[PDB]
């Protein structure tokens, strides 16, 4: 818990990464699982099996000694607080899976007066994409704010500090990309108020408006 | 205002319906207007245009003496409350069939556990479409249920003797179309809240969900 947050997975899309350390997948369950995977002979195979509740809270390992292994008679079971030093590694790379995948699938797309404002899932401090339509494009991230001209130059920003050195051409943009980032978060939280209240299908990912 | 409600064309998309007796069309404005025809030579043309404010509570006539005519100086203003009884039937014309779009068009898309749930654009008591994804409808108006089977079959449900007289088997699609209902309004009530305080894009319509 002091290394990194819940691993959350709630409304992914569900999708099989091989990758050179492990095989991760997201279950249309929206569980994550991780296959150990060695090499052996000219074939290779899975040694264990990590499967990760949605909410990163239930662990599960097992295995029976291009698709998810069966679950087994060997198998252990683990809450997030109580995961051994053992697997540790192995959850935060699951976690790093799923972080990746939150930043770029959208949670609020939202077409206001002048820009495609898209609001994406890896809250807190989501990722906010506002595509103009003129060919501008501004991309706030927690860290810094890339800003993309219609002629395909570039640059990046970090903070509020350098607004007073802004020029106008690029601060009337923001001025609005701000505008809309705000609409996109309060809505967010309103929705996300009304549908605590009901034990029915998610309110996310929403669009609004259509373009033009 | 005793006869009917104000035309209100807000959201609709642009559209252009020519009739014998005259021209009906919804502008990018939002503004309704209809154009009277006469045969001419050998190409018929507009006799008197009647321009309706997107709320209806603007209307103007004119003509100079296939899109609306530019403004002209023969030109007329009145407000919705004192619209003489000349025009008043145009008034209502072009109120029809704006019903007729605002009937068809949604509002409200959301995607639920069981069916994707369409509230439509024509408040108050706007039409309430119900997809099952195993093929049932089940259509909610006004004045009365349509409810469709997943075999084809269909009927018309307009009193509580009626729906009491429902099979099991429907009233299970039915109890849900009325949650979906209640949640649809919900959510319209409480972004129309949060749309009344913010100067910017309209938040219709939305999308809720993506389909299974």
């Amino acid at each position: 818990r002091s290394i990194t947050s819940p691993l959350v997975a709630h409304r992914l899309k569900p999708i099989r990464q091989k990758t050179k350390k492990a095989v991760v997948s997201i279950l249309d369950s929206e569980e994550v699982c991780v296959e150990l995977v060695k090499e052996y002979a000219s074939q290779e195979y899975v040694k264990e099996v990590l499967q990760i509740s949605s909410d990163g809270n239930t662990i599960t390992i097992y295995y029976p000694n291009d698709r998810p292994p069966s679950p087994t008679d060997n198998i252990s079971r683990y809450s997030f607080d109580n995961l051994p030093e053992k697997y540790w590694r192995k959850y935060q790379y699951a976690s790093r899976f799923v972080q990746l995948v939150r930043e770029k699938e959208p949670k609020i797309e939202y077409f206001d007066r002048y820009a495609k404002c898209i609001l994406m899932e890896n809250s807190p401090g989501a990722d906010f994409e506002v595509w103009f339509y003129d060919g501008v494009k501004i991309h706030k991230t927690e860290d810094f704010i890339q800003v993309i001209e219609k002629t395909g130059k570039s640059y990046t920003l970090k903070s509020e500090s350098e607004v007073n050195s802004l020029k106008e051409e690029i601060k009337m943009y923001m001025d609005h990309a701000n505008e809309g980032h705000r609409i996109c978060l309060a809505l967010e939280s309103i929705i996300s108020e009304e549908e605590r209240k009901t034990r029915s299908a998610p309110f996310f990912p929403i669009i609004i408006g259509r373009k033009p």
